[PDB]
DNA sequence: TAGGGTTAGGG
């Protein structure tokens, strides 16, 4: 079976009325749910406005994501690939972004290399192999922009990515300022 | 709209 983390989706912006039951009832329309829950406050027991649904397979998760937008209990919710508690620590881990930072690429890396690995995740909009705007020297990293934020999410939850024959690190792209605020 | 008594011992 596939890892639990990869079979689970975070569901944000849940209506105040949504319960484990109403959530399950909606998302079961795209597969077998092995888990479904609405996070509530320990004391007040009130909904925190978000939850999680987990399918028996990633194929079902993908089906659910392909079924966006999702309206549950009259409120449009925001389903996202569940990010592990560990990665949830990294800055910007939960941002809705369409661009990824690809670091550790061989100097001879060309765009076709990036396409050959990343296209399988979604429509690529822009590819930028970074160089020093002065010496023209390759800096060893690129930026790839997709059409759907879920492409980025499907990618960053994986651990390894092979580009131009060798593994590379892929994170969500932070802005010039976000980088600063994280340093 | 980021997790449910779910994260470093004791030899």
């Amino acid at each position: 079976k596939e890892p639990e983390q990869l079979r689970k989706l975070f569901i944000g912006g849940l209506s105040f009325e949504t319960t484990d039951e109403s959530l399950r009832s909606h998302f079961e329309q795209w597969g077998t749910l092995t888990d479904c829950v609405v996070m509530r406050d320990p004391n007040t027991k009130r909904s925190r406005g978000f939850g999680f649904v987990t399918y028996a397979t990633v194929e079902e998760v993908d089906a659910a994501m392909n079924a966006r937008p999702h309206k549950v209990d009259g409120r449009v919710v925001e389903p996202k690939r569940a990010v592990s508690r560990e990665d949830s620590q990294r800055p910007g881990a939960h941002l809705t972004v369409k661009k990824i930072f690809v670091g550790g690429i061989k100097e001879d890396t060309e765009e076709h290399h990036l396409r050959d690995y990343f296209e399988q995740y979604g429509k690529i909009e822009v590819i930028e192999i970074m160089t020093d705007r002065g010496s023209g020297k390759k800096r060893g990293f690129a930026f790839v922009t997709f059409d759907d934020h879920d492409s980025v999410d499907k990618i960053v939850i994986q651990k390894y990515h092979t580009v131009n024959g060798h593994n590379c690190e892929v994170r969500k792209a932070l802005s010039k300022q976000e980088m600063a605020s994280a340093s």
